[PDB]
């Protein structure tokens, strides 16, 4: 029949993650391909989470993911109200803003968070999935100018993830960056004090 054959979205997968734990940052894969496609539909995944940053997928999308403050925060614009797999089966978004294109999950067992800025500074670090560190000239709340410009296509698939003061504290999520060209001038981000007021 028409609606025996619908199907469902699957779960937000964690496919790898960045390791900013060290002296390096540097990405590392932990799910391939088929592994991903399996544990999107069943929502299950049995690996352990570490870090702060995920690599996430859907079917169509692989982008990032941030712990700050106990929740798991990413773009709505990738994400959707898609489940995330985990342990224990898909976990239900606790947090959906379309309006600020924010989602949030319980964070993992195992995931560790990172501390919001407290420094005040100007100065900030985007972390791509690639795992390049881009300095980026705060604006404003929500906006930083690229010190060095980059192609558009640098920045593909690091919405959700963090930016970073000096100190590595967290200071917003990447969402967006504003191009000519297709060279990256300006990124726009969800401040953390706007995931503050989500929580609360
Ligand atoms: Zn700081």
């Amino acid at each position: 029949s028409h609606m025996a054959s619908m199907k469902k979205k699957g779960s937000v997968v964690i496919v790898g993650r960045i390791n900013l734990s060290g002296d390096t940052a540097y990405a590392q894969q932990t799910r391939g391909e088929e592994g991903c496609q399996e544990t999107s539909q069943t929502g299950r995944d049995k690996n352990q989470v570490e870090g702060e940053v995920q690599i996430v997928s859907t079917a169509t999308q692989t982008f990032l993911a941030t712990s700050i403050n106990g929740v798991l925060w990413t773009v709505y614009h990738g994400a959707g109200t898609r489940t995330i797999a985990s342990p224990k089966g898909p976990v239900t978004q606790m947090y959906t803003n379309v309006d600020k294109d924010l989602v949030g999950w319980q964070a993992p067992q195992g995931s560790r968070s990172l501390t919001p800025c407290t420094c005040g500074s100007s100065d900030l670090y985007l972390v791509t999935r690639h795992a390049d560190v881009i300095p980026v000239r705060r604006r404003g709340d929500s906006r930083g100018s690229l010190l060095s410009p980059r192609p558009i296509s640098y920045l593909k698939g690091s919405a959700g993830g963090p930016l970073l003061c000096p100190a590595g504290h967290a200071v917003g999520i990447f969402r967006a960056a504003v191009s000519t060209r297709g060279v990256a001038k300006a990124v726009d981000f969800i401040p953390v004090e706007s995931l503050e007021t989500t929580m609360r």
